[PDB]
């Protein structure tokens, strides 16, 4: 089992560099755009923040489905 | 089998990857694009929602071939 | 036929991930080009669409390619 | 053989990514160019299209490659 | 074990450099956003800070995920 | 010869990959800038296809390259 | 213990390269958003140092992480 | 000597891909600035020529470097 | 002591990637902040010699590291 | 000895790759920053060229140190 502590150390690896680049960027892309122009300022930041819950919706379920497959 | 829980392990981290990142930058955008200028706003933000399930609809597929492919 | 699975589920990450991302990033440029000035709104969007379509039709013929190539 | 069906399926890989990336941004791209100005529109959008025909050209002969290297 | 301490310093390293990129590029592009337009100044940065705490998650549980994988 | 496949296989992957992106946005951003401002339009995509040609010789050639060292 | 040594030698190259990119753009950025706009300029950079600060603990942790795991 | 192929056969893919998207980029960007404005237009894409020069005598080297260190 | 070359080989290389891409954008970044507005110039481009020395702190390190680790 | 060709051979196809994107992205920002706006042209080209010395300095260091890795 020595293998499936590496594929599941890639995979999370894997996760967190997805969704770590895709969140870092769209809190500062986002907060670019409040900043450019004084529209829906509170909303658009609530739309990064629904971004990251669904960004990392894929890193934590790919998580599970790792544990899974190494676990059966 | 060993082999086969790091082929989906790898599978679905390159699946998160891509959809975390595609997501994430889609968001951010998305929310750039509306802050510039407010026309159409809810429907650009629309347009982003079905992008997300355009792009998670490839990491769910890949994920769901990699389970079949080890399956048989 | 073990490598086969890893093959396949390789080409399939990479399939989800150029697609995923390249389909992500179109959703958001377009909407943004739309929000930037309203010329063609709905041509711009369809637009997009095809290039939903042919940007898809790559990791779908690539899955299809690697099932043959596993299956001959 | 086993070792083939991994080479074209990466290969294939990478050329559904290259051209997918490639392909979905210029898409998005070209359409965000014709969106900021309404200047030769149906033109800009044409040499996206043989944008397309050029990127896909690669991935076309690599796939093809790939089946005669492991053919002969 | 020796596999272990790959799994865990390529896990880890993966952590690092998406979280690196990702708030690297989040701090400067929130720094430009900023400097744009002199709107909500503190609380852009703020959010900024957000955006690391959020994102930093990610490599602080991935390694303590593949800690956890290699002890059992 | 078998690892020979995957090398050509990998080295044409890798050169599809790279003239893919490398022209795909040379195509859209040629086109956004000819969309930009209406100054030397045919000349700035003639600038393009001579990038065209530019960048596929080192796929082109990587090939042959490929070829000899299996060859010889 | 052979492998060991490639084990921190690339957890440390994929530190240096996470950071060092991300600090490389983190510095030209902050450095074009002063640029773009004289306000608050001592303060964006001065953000963009603590930037570096946060970006670069990840590399040094990770490097002390990989160091430890090899010990133990 | 087996080997030798594939290490030149990626090191050349590398090459390949380095400069096909960094000349590729280039001459697209060269290409949008000399659209912006209408300011040493000759001059702008004369610098990009002589940045293909640049870009391309790494991949040329890399090539000449990986024949001889397989020669010798 | 075979692997230790490619370790350290490899290492260096990503020491090299990072900084090397790093550094390049950097500085042509930094000419861009410059050329965009004439306020602070030589003071933006010393920053970016400062940056410089950050981003290639960590190449330098990691090379010093990985020589380290080889050697005990 | 046949594990070092590919040490050197990949080291610096990825000392190629840097240094070219780098570069190559750096000559022709470098060039629309001066397209942008005629302030400092010649001295901003200059610093573009001091970022090829810069940036070329790591590969070309880099294939040094793979050799003598390689010699010792």
């Amino acid at each position: 089992m020595h293998l499936g502590v590496l594929a599941a150390a890639i995979a999370v690896g894997l996760g967190a560099l997805g969704a770590g680049i895709g969140n870092g960027l769209i809190v500062s892309r986002t907060i670019e755009g409040i900043a450019r122009q004084p529209e829906l300022r509170p909303v658009l930041q609530t739309t990064m923040f629904i971004g990251v819950a669904l960004v990392e919706a894929l890193p934590i379920i790919g998580v599970v489905f790792s544990f899974i497959y190494l676990g059966r």
